[PDB]
Formats: structure tokens, C-alpha cells, sequence
């Protein structure tokens, strides 16, 4: 017969790293929450002077370790998973420890999460797969911290990419906070994002999730 794939590759945070990086995102979620800025814009973040906690807003979080994925395969079922997964850089990185820059956290009515900015040779794990909107390959790249309710898996990478665009036209503008890990910046339609003044290192593990 024939061997099949995992659900997914990527990098997956080990313990340490992970609840470290979670609880960067929840205490991200809290002070956001709580900011005069935030809150001036709730009518641009949900359709419902009340008090939006965004750690409730995004309850479907990842319950175990956190990871950054890098090509969906669903078994085979999704396009070019084969390919992907039969590259030697994929067998050869397999199970292999991986250091990954976190460069700011986001915020969405969507979706919460870390933005990942991939080195030359972990790109070399990014699928060629990946309305191109003018960015690098491996922009899309993640942690996913929360999602709204009714929100699919996938989304998060759209709304990084969409917030990339916006900074990438220079529309970020300038500041309206100062957080302790570094700057906030209102991207209107409900988008923020904190620029780690530094960035955020973890340790993680390139391998195959199959649940
Ligand atoms: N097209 C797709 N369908 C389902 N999951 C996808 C996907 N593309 C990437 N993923 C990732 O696969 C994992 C399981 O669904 C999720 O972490 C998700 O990343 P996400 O963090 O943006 O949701």
C-alpha cells in the first residue's frame, strides 16, 4: 500500500516556549482589552460604553502546545501535500530543533496571534503553494493565540498577510500606545498590532501533527 501524510507540518513550540508565548498573548489580550484606544474602536471590532474582554472573545484557543504551520496535507487530500512532504528538506528537517522569531503579536475580530519572521533556511520548509498581495513568501507565517467563535482555521494567516499589506502601504501610522513590550498601532477595521520593541525567540521541533 502506500504511506500517509499528517495533517499538517510545522514547528511545534516546546513546553517551556509555549507557555511563554501564550502567556505574552493573553496578558497582549488583557492590556489591549483595557486600552482607552481599544475600546474607542469597539464599534469597529464587533456589531453588538461596555466592556470587551478579548480573552473571551478569542475562547477557541490551542488547548495544548502552541506551533507554527507551515504546509496543511490533510493525509494527501490537500493540494501538493505529496509534494511537499517528499522534498529531502522536509525528511532531512524532520524532528529537527528550530529556533523562530516572534516579531509582533496581532489582533483581529477574527483572530489573535504571533507574527513569524522565518530565517532562509526554515523558508526552505515553506510550501511553494503559498492574491499574492505583493509580499515575500513566508510572510503568512504564525502562531495562532485565539479565534473567534465562528472563525475556520486559515483565517489567521489571511489576516496577518492583510495587516503585512496595510504596514507594508505605510497606512500602520504612527503609534497610539506604548505597551510594555513595545508599540501599539490601530490599523482600523478592528486590526492592532504590537510591535515587539524585541523579538520574541522560541524554541521549537519541525514535525508532523496527525491527531
Ligand atoms: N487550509 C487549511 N485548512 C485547515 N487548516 C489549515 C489550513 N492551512 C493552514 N492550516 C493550519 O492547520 C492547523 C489545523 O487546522 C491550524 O493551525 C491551521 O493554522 P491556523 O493557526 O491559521 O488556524
Amino acid at each position: 500500500e502506500k504511506d500517509f501524510l499528517p495533517l499538517y507540518f510545522g514547528w511545534f513550540l516546546t513546553k517551556k516556549s509555549s507557555e511563554t508565548l501564550r502567556k505574552a498573548g493573553q496578558v497582549f489580550l488583557e492590556e489591549l482589552g483595557n486600552h482607552k484606544a481599544f475600546k474607542k474602536e469597539l464599534r469597529h471590532f464587533i456589531s453588538g460604553k461596555e466592556k470587551l474582554e478579548l480573552v473571551s472573545y478569542f475562547g477557541k484557543r490551542p488547548p495544548g502546545v502552541l506551533h507554527c504551520t507551515t504546509k496543511f496535507c490533510d493525509y494527501g487530500k490537500a493540494a501538493g501535500a505529496e509534494e511537499y512532504a517528499q522534498q529531502e528538506v522536509v525528511k532531512r528537517s524532520y524532528g529537527k530543533a528550530f529556533k523562530l522569531s516572534i516579531s509582533a503579536l496581532f489582533v483581529t475580530p477574527k483572530t489573535a496571534g504571533a507574527q513569524v519572521v522565518l530565517t532562509d533556511q526554515e523558508l526552505q520548509l515553506w510550501p511553494s503553494d503559498l492574491a499574492s498581495e505583493g509580499l515575500p513568501p513566508g510572510s503568512r507565517a504564525h502562531v495562532t493565540l485565539g479565534c473567534a467563535a465562528d472563525v475556520q482555521p486559515v483565517q489567521t494567516g489571511l489576516d496577518l498577510l492583510d495587516i503585512l499589506q496595510q504596514v507594508k502601504g505605510g497606512s500602520q501610522g504612527e503609534a497610539v500606545g506604548e505597551l510594555p513590550r513595545g508599540k501599539l498601532y490601530s490599523l482600523g477595521k478592528g486590526r492592532w498590532m504590537l510591535s515587539l520593541t524585541k523579538k520574541m525567540e522560541v524554541k521549537a521541533i519541525f514535525t508532523g501533527y496527525y491527531g
